[PDB]
């Protein structure tokens, strides 16, 4: 209250009489060439030496140190002059100028004296009565030093002794003007204490004061005194004083003068002295007089005119910062920021320090920024010539740096709080908003400058990053609160349905388990954010470009938050699926494109492999195990409506049956829908190429199998067709899996999903030979059937050199008689399956009849039914009518049609295969025996024959044998020492008497010149004879002793009658070529067992009925015991 009132006062007084009334003193230097007094002191000015200014306007002369001392302007002082000059009626019209200018000053600018009286809340009644007083101030005041005076008379000390006491009894009358006063007396004292004061009038600067010490006299002396003369106190002393030397108050000791004729004089007087021409000395130092007044008018203007809205003022230039009102308050500061000095800086920062109270009204950041950059560029840099740092300077701040300090960081706090949520307290749809959005950045970088410039703060918090965390701050609160309230978000914002708008559940709001839509809505709301961040905001904020891009920060803290809670989501909603897989590949391709659009180019995603992808993996697996079974189901179908289609060729080149295709049709439609997903994880893309190639797999080997389950029931003779197409579906299979394979990105691909896939290849390909096999195989009857026919008929043909012209027919029409029933078969199936059979299958088919076929004429032509099964039978010793030359060809020719029917120009077989046939070179070999010289073949005898000696089927006796293999020392051929020991258990209890002698032969090669034969002499009547008889056999030379055997004879010997064969036995020289010799018990046989090696031999050497050595062979191996003299019956 009490500055309140004084500086309403003071502003009062102030612009009543605005010092902008007043004119100043033009002084030239002036002699006064004669003895002349100034002005102001009435003190001489003379000559040169002392000199004085006379004014020109206001005429005044005075010395050069009164010259300023003239205090009054020009105009009053030409009035001063004028009455000092001669025309005092001067005075009177300035007087009426300063009434006049008062009285204009009021009529004019009422509106000054109204706005004090209302920022200063007063009535216009008592603004009347003291602008009365101010007027008075300054009317009354108009010309006045009408001085009360208040003089304490204090002490005196060394004053004169006068008394009764002898000392004396001193008091003092003091006068100014005719008026006298006394102080009371102090008794018996040179030294008094009065401490006394006296009230006194002054109205002249050139009176004096008179003060005068009285010895107070009390007697009769004094008594009569009175009547002579005035002072009847004896005086003790005087101080006379100016009351030009006079101001203010004063407390001052002058020593004591003469007066009276009863004058003796000493010592001094101490006077203090008061003189009350003294105003308005009780000024708040005028800065705060002036705050005062600036926070009473702003309050005032912002709150009071303006209801709280700081209308920004009738300001000029960037010095709006020193304009900080219209024009009449503005005046107002002014005038006493003028009458009163106040500087333009304190001025300033009183203003800031009421704009801060009001930083959220529009425009004011902007002011603020200017203000504050002013402020800044005042203490950092205007003065800043003087070496005081800008801190400091700011220190020597009237105003107090301290005080401003305070003021600026609660400030910038409250900035960095707005901007915290800059999105709620400054939103886009606000551009005016968005400026004073853009202006609170400028003021918080003018802030930041502040701190850096004037305060002079090394590493104050930099403007950027304040804002940045700021930004994160709000992104981050937006971002909790999308996510706790994405339904009602979403909702409101876009929601495609307005009953889905409102307070939808918190497990719908936050995430869902029943449903995706939660998310593609969280997805929605992500986007528009990082738009209006992106597009609003990002250029709103442009002040540090380089640093707040907020687009992208926008993106980043939005994607990162997200990330988090749809991985949580996704692993959630794969424990319960209660959304179909399809959902969540829909969602799959919005969560792909969204991170393929904002995230993958920020720089912290760019850096990666994409992690989402396994989110969405088990979804994907679902799906691929839904399309498995779907698949599974499918091909089941596809494979009983083929069949139910009876597999009919896809069209009669397009060789295999339609579920071939549909089968791969839909494997593709599937693989498609995983391959439109192109995971950005390949590991996770190899998951699912495993889990399909095990679906492929699976499904193509089911395939497979229904197919070679079906196939045999498929391969009898007349639907031949479908066999062949079943066949071709397999070898289709594999054909397009080789493609699908390469569409699953062929060798690149995952080398498990590769290992499966080339599995199950291997096993397509072996299912297709065991097919090929099945197939062919049911035509084994008709091809034993027809070849057996071939045979009967090749029967009728011989060795036709020894035969008549119908089966020395020629080698051609033999060959076509006998191939017929073959012929037919051939030529209508290798047709139908050349047009029908994929070349594959038909390879494979065909490789399997060939090896059938071949094997079929070998058996069942070339070691015949029509020759062995009648040569080791009951039936004929056979020829076949001799198998030579002519039916040798015949077959060479029928072999070499059907190898031309089976090659059917390359279409069938490769000629290579079929030379290279052991089915053919085994058919080829058979055929050669048959034309072989008799030694070959009685070679191929023994050497096969090994078994004649291991084993004899019921033994008729034995014989011992030391037989020695003498590589004969006489010719270097080999010769065999047979020494006959003895024989044993001879079964001949013969009638006559017995005679028995040893028979011993040789068998093998090159034996038609050699003795075959050696016989012992007889013993009489003895079934354990010995003989002790040497026998030497020669073998040939080049035949080594393994293509040899001693054949052992025991006989009964009758002179003129007949000897007779009581045993056989065989002994292999192959082994005396290793013993060297050998004491050996020959189990003696009835017969001489053979394999068919020996009997095919045998039918080829009976062949040689003619040859002598063929004939002696043949005869020498069907050679037996007669069972008379010993019992039972031989074995084979």
């Amino acid at each position: 209250e009490e500055l309140k009132n004084h500086v309403y006062k003071k502003t009062l007084q102030a612009l009543i009489y605005p010092i902008s009334c007043t004119t100043p003193h033009n002084f030239e230097v002036w002699t006064a060439t004669t003895p002349t007094y100034c002005y102001e002191c009435e003190g001489l000015l003379w000559g040169i030496a002392r000199q004085g200014m006379r004014c020109t306007e206001c005429g005044v002369k005075c010395h050069e140190k009164c010259q300023d001392l003239l205090n009054a302007d020009c105009l009053q002082r030409a009035a001063e002059k004028s009455s000092k000059h001669g025309a005092e009626d001067r005075t009177q019209n300035i007087i009426m100028v300063l009434k006049d200018r008062m009285k204009i000053r009021e009529r004019n600018k009422p509106e000054i004296f109204e706005l004090i009286q209302e920022v200063f809340a007063v009535t216009k009644s008592a603004h009347t009565q003291q602008m009365k007083a101010v007027k008075q101030s300054v009317l009354d005041g108009t010309s006045k030093w009408s001085a009360k005076i208040s003089i304490t008379v204090v002490c005196a000390q060394g004053l004169q002794a006068k008394d009764k006491t002898g000392s004396s009894d001193p008091y003092v009358t003091v006068q100014v003007g005719k008026t006298k006063k006394r102080t009371k007396t102090i008794y018996g004292n040179l030294n008094p204490v009065w401490e006394e004061n006296f009230h006194f009038e002054c109205h002249n600067s050139s009176d004096r004061i008179k003060v005068r010490v009285w010895d107070e006299d009390d007697d009769i002396k004094s008594r009569v005194k009175q009547r002579f003369k005035r002072e009847s106190d004896d005086f003790l002393g005087q101080t006379i004083i100016e009351v030009r030397t006079l101001s203010g108050e004063m407390d001052v000791w002058y020593n004591l003068d003469k007066r009276t004729d009863k004058s003796a004089v000493s010592g001094a007087i101490r006077l203090h002295i008061s003189v009350e021409i003294k105003g308005e000395e009780k000024v708040a130092p005028y800065h705060v007089q002036y705050t005062c007044l600036h926070e009473n008018l702003f309050h005032f203007v912002t709150d009071v005119q303006n209801n709280g809205v700081v209308k920004i003022p009738d300001a000029k230039g960037d010095d709006a910062w020193k304009v900080y009102y219209d024009e009449t308050a503005q005046e107002i500061v002014d005038e006493f920021a003028m009458r009163y000095g106040v500087e333009s800086i304190y001025q300033a920062m009183t203003h800031f320090a009421c704009l801060s109270s009001k930083y959220m009204c529009p425009g004011v950041p902007a002011v603020m920024s200017t203000l504050l950059a002013n402020i800044n560029a005042y203490y950092a840099h205007t003065t800043a010539s003087t070496n005081v740092s800008a801190s400091d300077r700011f220190a020597a701040s009237n105003f107090g740096k301290e005080r401003f300090v305070k003021l600026l960081d609660q400030l910038h706090n409250s900035l960095r709080i707005d901007l915290s949520m800059y999105r709620n307290n400054f939103p886009a749809s606000s551009p005016e908003r968005l400026q004073d959005l853009k202006s609170t950045v400028d003021l918080l970088t003018s802030i930041t400058f502040f701190r850096m410039k004037v305060q002079e703060l090394q590493s104050p918090p930099r403007a950027s990053q304040v804002v940045k965390d700021c930004v994160k701050a709000c992104l981050n609160s937006t971002y909790e609160y999308i996510f706790n309230n994405c339904h009602e978000l979403y909702g409101r914002e876009y929601q495609t349905d307005p009953a889905k708008k409102g307070e939808v559940p918190p497990e719908e709001q936050g995430p869902s388990i029943k449903n995706l839509d939660f998310w593609s809505k969280l997805i929605t709301l992500i986007v528009s954010i990082i738009e209006e961040d992106k597009n609003s905001y990002t250029p709103c904020l442009n002040q540090f470009p380089q640093e707040l891009n907020v687009g992208k920060i926008s993106a980043e803290v939005m994607w990162s938050l997200f990330a988090q809670d749809m991985k949580y989501a996704m692993e959630e909603h794969d424990k319960h699926r209660l959304c179909k897989s399809a959902d969540y590949m829909n969602l799959h391709f919005k969560v792909k494109w969204l991170y393929n659009e904002y995230v993958a180019e920020l720089p912290t995603f760019k850096d990666r492999v994409p992690e989402y992808p396994a989110w969405f993996e088990p979804f994907v697996i679902q799906w691929l195990d839904e399309n498995e079974e779907v698949s599974r189901d499918f091909l089941h179908g596809a494979l009983e409506r083929d069949k139910k289609d009876g597999f009919q060729q896809t069209s009669e080149h397009a060789l295999f049956s339609c579920s071939v295709v549909d089968v791969f049709s839909q494997l593709n439609q599937s693989f498609e829908i995983i391959k439109k997903l192109e995971c950005p994880d390949p590991q996770i893309v190899g998951h699912y190429m495993r889990r399909f190639a095990k679906t492929i797999s699976n499904v193509l080997l089911q395939y497979a199998d229904i197919v070679s389950k079906d196939f045999a029931s498929y391969c009898s003779k007349e639907k031949e067709k479908v066999p062949c197409i079943l066949m071709n579906n397999t070898q289709q299979l594999r054909v397009q899996l080789e493609k699908m394979f390469e569409a699953m990105g062929g060798k690149e691909l995952d080398a498990e999903a590769s290992g499966t896939l080339k599995e199950l290849q291997v096993k397509l390909n072996n299912v297709l030979d065991e097919l090929s096999h099945v197939f062919a195989t049911s035509f084994q009857p008709h091809i034993e059937e027809c070849v057996r026919q071939m045979g009967d008929i090749l029967s009728q043909v011989k060795g036709t050199g020894n035969v008549p012209a119908s089966a020395c027919s020629s080698v051609a029409q033999d060959a076509d008689n006998v191939l017929q029933p073959i012929m037919d078969l051939l030529d209508s199936n290798l047709t139908l399956f050349a047009k029908i059979c994929e070349k594959t299958v038909l390879k494979r088919v065909l490789k399997e009849l060939w090896k059938l076929v071949m094997n079929t004429m070998e058996r069942t032509i070339v070691l015949p039914p029509e020759f062995l099964s009648k040569l080791k039978d009951h039936m004929v010793r056979e020829e076949a009518k001799s198998l030579t030359p002519k039916q040798c060809a015949v077959v060479e020719l029928a072999l070499d049609t059907i190898k031309q029917y089976f090659h059917a120009g390359g279409v069938g077989l490769k000629k290579t295969f079929l030379e290279k046939s052991p089915d053919l070179q085994s058919l080829r070999y058979a055929l050669s025996l048959y034309t072989q010289a008799t030694d070959l073949l009685i070679k191929t005898f023994v050497q096969t024959q090994s078994a004649q000696g291991s084993g004899v089927e019921d033994p008729v006796g034995e014989v011992s044998v030391h037989v020695e293999l003498f590589t004969h020392p006489g010719t270097g051929e080999q010769k065999v020492t047979v020494k006959v020991v003895a024989a044993n258990d001879l079964k001949w209890q013969t009638s006559g008497i017995f005679r028995p002698f040893i028979e011993v032969n040789i068998v093998g090669p090159q034996l038609s010149d050699k003795k075959r034969k050696f016989a012992t002499k007889s013993k009489n009547n003895s079934w354990a004879p010995k003989y002790n008889e040497s026998f030497q056999f020669s073998l040939s030379a080049d035949a080594g002793p393994e293509c040899y055997e001693l054949q052992v004879c025991v006989k009964d010997y009758c002179f003129a009658r007949e000897d007779r064969t009581v045993g056989l036995a065989v002994l292999q020289l192959r082994e005396l070529a290793q013993r060297g010799s050998a004491a050996c018990w020959l189990p003696l046989g009835r017969r001489i067992h053979m394999d068919d090696t020996g009997l095919t031999v045998l039918r080829i050497l009976s062949q040689r009925s003619n040859d002598e050595v063929a004939k002696e062979f043949v005869k020498l191996k069907s050679d037996t015991r007669s069972a008379e003299e010993g019992g039972a019956a031989p074995a084979p």
